[PDB]
DNA sequence: TACTGCACATGACGA
């Protein structure tokens, strides 16, 4: 019930102050919506990288207004590119904005200069790097030495308003995985050439920082490759040049045979750096590195250990010029209700409610338990039990003349075990993937072949996949584009699987004098374990049975959720308890956003599809937008609205509200919980129980999706939501992305971080165009 | 197959 963030307060903020000069954007009245709010930050971006300096963007009203600092002087006010031609007439009057005053709309701005200069001291402190702006300061020493890669320990700071008044600091402690030893001077022009987009750190002498490798330099570092002034240059020559007082030997005493990289500047100018001074970035995301990643998942106790540490070591004392900041030891601390579980629905009648007579953790770990038996148990069951309509199951000829039918029975007889009342009973159907290639044109081909014979009766089809290229940041391009063809062009619902997991949980035996396959349990795979969790997420979540909903109302009677990437849209909708889910693809025009109509169009088909089937009149809609919301959405989503309040489709007084989720936080915040101190725990610092909460605003706020019980290792990550518009309150909001991510069904037994509206976008949108 | 925690990704530097 005691609870800590990594928020701290800022001292000594007055005298500090931040001047801007409005400005506004001439430019072009053609307004395309999507195409003008898109100009206005390029400029913007483009303005701060060339000048250095803070400029913010102000968009009230008209949407205009460029805020310019007063301390820059010889300002353009023309600027050219952007397709049309642009022009900033000043606003008047200069500001003068303070850090002790109340609620304004220029605290945006506050912000971002609070942000700008909170980043000059650490910036020049001998022992600290940043590998590029806006990203967290790590310690040139390695905490750990790990063998061949060093594992650097670093810490973001972010400006926050402070709930209980003025301005703070949100923190959190974060890690970096470098290879040892550099590059070299001794590394060839081809084996510099195999490295292109890889990243790597500079120890530009005393200046280290982090770039992306785009090219191998024609010259080696001792040969004239640049000139200051006519007269050729070495990049040695160069960086003797620049060096200052005393100079390591690093940096003035380089091989001049060795090569150089090249990448572009945050302005985009070409520049060089010597390979003796690089050191790869170890992509640990890239490439799986079990035994490193497990080094960066911190307990609650190191975590809160290593921010306040950096705290109190590079930021009692903070020199902006004049002013002289500090950030208290103590991080912002508070006594909050925690939010309990939702009761919930499941099959015959049957209810799951937390027991409010236990404390607190062991009436959540038993109430999280009971999701999974109560699903199994067949006196109770799902919640919507019916007989399944026709399925299909597509196998690759390879594994039907192999593993594959021993696997069908094997899942079917497990399909038939979790949902007694579907009666499962798929046709199994091959396709040759050995015919045509393999790489995704080919597979493509044999699929498209079956599909077009019509061998794929029914509307849903479960198919097998061979696996084209893995490593976990790909992406499955067979995947997606099986479920938009076989969609497309057929009227099929599709789910996935892929043909080599499964292969593992299978070996050949012989039995009566015959071959056949049987389960083995050696490694690879715990059979037995997929095929439940394989049954569960593709045929009866694949199917739309859902195995528990809310027994309450929500705050929102429809909320819906909108992700976009990869020029595919998905919308969802979730209505009564989960009752009613609709999830809907789109294609669109930008990679990752949405042009005003298509919002408008997208929801009130599927609103006014679902209408018929909700019997409360509907008065109160949420979107969930996961990342950014752009203005040309959020316009889309109001006048949807207001439509359906004339024409009598809901409550006349009805109100739509907006909120991002910021599953990657631009100012990540933790919450910790205490204890008993216990020898293995000094400090006694546990993670905070599942449903804690923070409001740091009117629209910003925290909500701890995972947490104490039900967390086997790590930190929680509380969940950032930010309020973008309407009636709604932040407190409101957070209540029901709780209650909404207790629908745990892709495994019941578990918390899980995202709310289901915008956890639906995931698994639908892993299939992107 | 599925769950979390993790580093991967708007906005200042630096050959």
């Amino acid at each position: 019930m005691t609870l800590e963030t990594t928020l701290f307060p800022l001292e000594g903020l007055e005298g500090l102050t931040a001047s801007y000069q409005l400005y506004a954007v001439k430019g072009l009245s053609g307004l395309d919506e999507t195409e003008y709010h898109k100009n206005v930050n390029l400029l913007v971006r483009r303005l701060s990288f060339s000048m250095k300096a803070p400029f913010v963007a102000l968009s009230r009203d008209g949407e205009q207004f460029i805020a310019v600092p007063n301390y820059v002087t010889e300002f353009p006010v023309d600027h050219r590119v952007v397709r049309a031609m642009v022009k900033l007439v000043p606003t008047g009057e200069p500001l003068n904005l303070r850090f002790d005053a109340a609620d304004d709309e220029y605290d945006g701005l506050r912000l971002r200069y609070l942000d700008f200069v909170l980043q000059q001291p650490l910036f020049a402190n001998h022992h600290l790097w940043q590998p590029g702006s806006g990203q967290p300061f790590f310690h040139k020493k390695p905490l750990k030495r790990l063998d061949d890669v060093d594992l650097y320990d670093g810490v973001s700071v972010r400006a926050a308003k402070h709930p209980e008044g003025g301005f703070g600091i949100v923190c959190d402690a974060r890690s970096k995985f470098i290879t040892h030893t550099p590059i070299g001077a001794r590394a060839d022009r081809k084996r510099l050439g195999k490295l292109i987009n890889r990243s790597c750190l500079y120890k530009m002498g005393d200046h280290w920082y982090q770039f992306r490798i785009d090219a191998v330099s024609d010259w080696k570092v001792g040969e004239p490759s640049l000139f200051e002034g006519n007269v050729p240059i070495s990049l040695a020559q160069q960086l003797v040049r620049t060096a200052g007082n005393a100079a390591p030997k690093s940096i003035i005493d380089l091989d001049p045979e060795g090569g150089a990289l090249e990448y572009f500047t945050s302005t985009n100018e070409r520049r060089m750096a010597p390979a003796e001074l690089c050191f790869l970035i170890e992509d640990t995301h890239g490439r799986r590195a079990a035994k490193l990643q497990r080094q960066t998942i911190l307990s609650p106790s190191e975590r809160r250990a290593r921010v306040n540490g950096f705290i109190r070591r590079y930021l009692s004392e903070l020199n902006i010029g004049g002013a002289k900041l500090s950030a208290g030891a103590r991080a912002h601390a508070f006594f909050t209700e925690t939010h309990m579980p939702p009761a919930l629905s499941f099959g015959n009648g049957t209810v799951l409610a937390p027991d409010t007579s236990k404390d607190r953790f062991q009436a959540m770990q038993e109430y999280s338990s009971m999701r999974r038996t109560m699903m199994l148990d067949k006196k109770v069951g799902f919640f919507h039990q019916d007989v399944f309509p026709p399925q299909t199951l597509l196998l690759p000829e390879s594994v039907k003349k192999s593993w594959g039918p021993a696997f069908a029975s094997d899942f079917v007889g497990t399909v038939q075990e979790l949902y007694p009342a579907g009666g499962y009973r798929p046709e199994i159907i091959e396709y040759r993937d050995k015919a045509y290639g393999g790489g995704v044109p080919g597979q493509m081909k044999a699929l498209l072949e079956v599909a077009e014979r019509g061998e794929i009766k029914s509307g849903d089809v479960l198919v097998m996949l061979h696996r084209i290229n893995g490593a976990p940041r790909a992406q499955d391009k067979l995947a997606a584009m099986v479920c938009n063809e076989f969609e497309k062009r057929f009227g099929k619902r599709v789910q996935v699987i892929h043909s080599d997991s499964p292969g593992r949980g299978y070996k050949r035996i012989f039995k009566n004098d015959k071959p056949t396959y049987v389960q083995q349990r050696g490694r690879g795979v715990n059979i037995k374990g997929y095929l439940k969790g394989a049954a569960l997420n593709k045929v009866c979540l694949g199917n739309s049975r859902w195995p528990f909903v809310l027994r309450d109302p929500l705050n929102a009677d429809v909320t819906i959720g909108i992700d976009v990437k990869n020029n595919m849209a998905v919308f969802t909708m979730v209505a009564e308890g989960g009752r009613i889910v609709r999830v809907q693809r789109s294609r669109s025009r930008q990679r990752e956003q949405l042009l005003e109509s298509q919002v408008t169009q997208v929801i009130t088909e599927m609103l006014s599809k679902e209408l018929p089937e909700i019997k409360k009149q509907v008065q109160r809609v949420v979107i969930h937008r996961d990342g950014r919301a752009w203005p040309a959405e959020i316009a889309g989503a109001r006048k949807t609205f207001a439509d359906m309040a004339e024409s009598g489709l809901i409550a006349v007084d009805a109100d739509v509200s907006v909120f991002e989720v910021l599953k990657s936080s631009p100012a990540p915040l933790r919450l910790f919980s205490f204890e008993e101190p216990t020898q293995e725990n000094p400090k006694g610092v546990i993670n905070p129980v599942l449903g804690s909460w923070l409001k740091l605003s009117e629209n910003d706020g925290y909500i701890c999706t995972t947490g104490a019980p039900l967390l086997l290792q790590g930190t929680a990550d509380p969940l950032h939501v930010r309020k973008a518009f309407g009636p709604m309150a932040i407190e409101d909001a957070l209540k029901d992305v709780f209650d909404l991510s207790c629908l745990t069904w892709p495994k019941p037994d578990s918390c899980m971080r995202l709310p289901l509206t915008i956890k639906l976008c995931d698994i639908a949108l892993f299939d992107d165009a």
